């Protein structure tokens, strides 16, 4: 598991009011925030929690691992629970949806055991996350009133909760499910494509765009990832807009503008949107509905905070407010918010959208902006790349080539992003680029950065130094 | 190999000066400097090189690899040579030791083919490196006039040149060599101890200090490494000062202030000191004798630079001038001196003493100051550490524990160093810390740094984040 004690920000409460803090949502962001408040300021504040689901902390990435038989079962895909939060001092109401907030009276109303439950608060923290987007596809609809995204058509699956994952695992126990279509080639769909193929199904990955992982890796790497999937039995249907999902009583065929595929199941991995309705317009929202928050995760309403996927985050690569739905950001915004609502002044430092993906032996990582996105967003970006073996050629075993791409602002010279891909795990190296971007390090300064040398680990003239020195523009 | 075109610093000679540039020494630092000058400013300058040895670019780290038989031979241990430098445009005199310098007439006097050769210069760049340290030990003497560190006593070996390595190898063909004594428990001595053990020799590792690797790791990790060596039969004799190496015509035993050992071969790996004799007292020196240089690698004599093992370097961990004999520094200082010497203003950024070591499957990396070293320097330091598995417990294979230590200043909160140990390669990780120290990142800021999450690579609450968040002091 993963549980600690007091963080290093924990400030001595001099003369601050003892606040009653209500948290809406106790998943990845909520749990992080709650535990931080309890393990750091304990009894000084009354923590009350509401979550409409029946479970919390389910690791989304566990869905593909489970389906792809990379792990025996669901055990371990949860790292905390109600009992764990109560043992730290929180009062937890599960399966209790908060349905309205009164910012003037400072109360929230939730549905506890079918009955309006009113709870007062001094500080309010929204950790309501997001929910999957239903695309305009004929035949794709959710059963009215469903709270677990259940499609009306049998075998049309959504991605979001543990229930959704178990649903698929169970259905897959049906020998009639031989062909699966995965809609959306972002990292979620890519992993699910591999997962289904690994389970032994026929998979067709469909996306309106011409390649996979378009928002995080440049064409060289996405092409590589696509080739990787193809060489494993996954059929690629890029550049196709899904029109309809048909069948008689269950999924039987998916129709795009360029083809028709016979399939026994369709998975929608098209993205999510923030759950901010409780705001009731009283709170400033980002263009996508996310609660707009400053670096202390505070909303436009004092004493009201938003964290995780229901709120924005500061992107150091673009140097603007942004929206990055990642468990990593959920944990940090939760930690930042916890300290502030408890009276400790703590400014967040922004994020770079660092991410990693591992598909059939191909390991990739990236952080910041790809060259294409940097340009599309108006930066005079350039990229410097290099492909070389990780270790000196004289090393007899465990060597392998690594490709690195360092994107930088030709103008200001600051690093805007980096990408790495290799057949072995070099993911630890992306951390340096995350920090580099956060700190505003230039491609020039980076080139001279002290990168150690040991033949067992790298080359004297390693690919990082070489890529940086090779910068042109 | 490891060659390239122009660096990103290559500045267009608006209206600069071309110079006659003489380089003394063409090994790691020299070759890096020479190639940078010739590759970026080609014909604008005239480059003459002098090196007293008969070969250059030999990677010292391969010595242990060679003896311990982890690699085929020494072939890939060279990455450049006389012909490559000359074909780049430099005049190269191999086996030509510069015996004196006239700073007034701006001439160097070398011994070329038994006769003196006077070369005039506009700019002088010292890359004379270092030579092995030889404390006063009875029976330990280098042959008079030997420029190859050949001991007068048969089987008393030094660790410096390719020839030294080739020598030991040849001597190991002598069935009589059964037990080896390694003097010096730094990384070189530890690596050689493993190498001789692998060759099936009986090894006794001797050091004045109570532990191995005292300069780069804290007692925890060094104790771990000690046990690692003992686990393979290496006898440790720490806390002992070698007083004499005895033998009737050849090494028969070595004696310390606490004991005596019967050995057949003795290797001295006590350390290195700068070769700055040519300074002739006209150039300011550092406490240890190294040419004292600034951020541009220039000595106290305008037009005269010094790089690599013969000069100092700026340490961002201590935030002061320091001496750190590493190839990584040789390379970077050489690149900076090249640009500056050729008219391109380029200020160096300093180094952190980043380093790595791999012995019997135990991989460790460190950068900056250890807690003990920080304190030995007067820093009010503290360390925050953590040990946990690399990935979630639910991961089937490839998981392993990692121990991380982060040393910081209790007052400024500035990060001073970091160490990592695991039985799987997490070396890429030390780079982020090396950059952190360079950029003066605080432990609080580091705790909030964007570290991605992907079950295949790490845990949501990874050990770096956890360690940082746990800064108690
Ligand atoms: C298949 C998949 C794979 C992923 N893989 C990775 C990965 O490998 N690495 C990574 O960093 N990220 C990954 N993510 C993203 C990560 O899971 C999300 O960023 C994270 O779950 C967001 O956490 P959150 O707490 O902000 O929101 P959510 O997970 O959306 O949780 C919000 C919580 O609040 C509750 N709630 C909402 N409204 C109310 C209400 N009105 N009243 C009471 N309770 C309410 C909900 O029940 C829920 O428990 C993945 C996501 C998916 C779907
Ligand atoms: C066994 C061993 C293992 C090592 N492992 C690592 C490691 O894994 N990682 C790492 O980063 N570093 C390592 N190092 C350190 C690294 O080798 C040195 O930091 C580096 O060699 C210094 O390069 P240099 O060019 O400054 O000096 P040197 O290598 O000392 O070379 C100086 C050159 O100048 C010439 N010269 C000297 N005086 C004169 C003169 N008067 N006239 C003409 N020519 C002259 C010499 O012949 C020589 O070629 C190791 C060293 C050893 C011995």
């Amino acid at each position: 598991g993963q549980q600690m004690g007091r963080t290093l920000y924990d400030d001595d409460d001099k003369d601050r009011w003892g606040s009653k803090i209500v948290v809406v949502g106790a998943n990845h962001a909520g749990t992080a925030c709650i535990k931080t408040m309890l393990t750091n300021y304990g009894d000084a504040n009354e923590i009350v929690v509401f979550d409409q689901n029946s479970n919390i902390s389910f690791l989304g990435s566990g869905m593909a691992l489970w389906i792809g038989e990379q792990i025996a079962g669901p055990e371990g895909l949860f790292y905390s629970d109600k009992e764990e939060l109560e043992s730290l001092g929180a009062k937890v109401y599960m399966e209790s949806p908060v349905q309205s907030i009164d910012y003037d009276a400072k109360t929230v109303t939730a549905l506890v055991d079918g009955k309006n439950h009113v709870e007062t608060y001094d500080k309010l923290i929204f950790a309501t996350g997001s929910q999957p987007i239903l695309p305009p596809i004929k035949g794709a609809e959710i059963k009215e009133g469903s709270l677990e995204f259940e499609a009306t058509l049998e075998n049309l699956q959504f991605v979001k909760l543990y229930q959704n994952s178990a649903d698929v695992i169970a259905k897959l126990e049906n020998k009639d499910i031989k062909r699966v279509a995965v809609v959306g080639a972002g990292y979620i769909g890519v992993e699910l494509a591999e997962a289904f193929q690994r389970k032994g199904k026929e998979v067709v990955l469909i996306d309106v765009v011409d390649t996979c992982l378009a928002g995080y890796y440049d064409r060289d790497l996405t092409d590589l990832m696509a080739k990787n999937m193809e060489e494993h039995g996954i059929q690629l249907a890029f550049g196709e807009t899904v029109k309809e999902v048909a069948g008689n009583g269950k999924v039987e065929k998916i129709i795009t503008d360029k083809n028709e595929y016979d399939v026994d199941m369709v998975i929608l991995a098209v993205g999510f949107r923030p759950n901010t309705t409780l705001g009731n317009g009283k709170i400033d929202l980002f263009r996508n509905g996310a609660f707009l928050v400053n670096k202390r995760q505070e909303t436009s309403i004092p004493g009201v905070y938003a964290i995780g996927d229901c709120a924005t985050i500061y992107d150091n690569a673009t140097r603007d407010t942004n929206y990055i739905a990642l468990a990593s950001n959920a944990v940090r915004t939760g930690i930042v918010a916890a300290h502030n609502a408890c009276g400790t002044d703590l400014e967040g430092i922004g994020v770079q959208g660092s991410n990693g993906i591992s598909i059939y032996g191909l390991h990739m990582v990236s952080t910041g902006l790809t060259l294409e996105k940097a340009k599309r967003l108006g930066f005079d970006a350039a990229v410097t790349e290099y492909t070389d073996n990780q270790k000196p050629e004289f090393i007899e075993h465990g060597n392998f080539p690594v490709t690195i791409k360092i994107v930088y602002d030709k103008d200001s010279r600051r690093i805007l992003g980096a990408q790495m891909a290799a057949r072995e795990d070099v993911s630890m190296g992306i951390h340096m680029f995350s920090l580099a971007i956060q700190e505003g390090v230039t491609i020039e300064k980076l080139a001279l950065t002290d990168i150690f040398f040991l033949p067992h680990f790298n080359k004297p003239y390693n690919y990082i130094t070489m890529a940086a020195l090779g910068a042109k523009d």
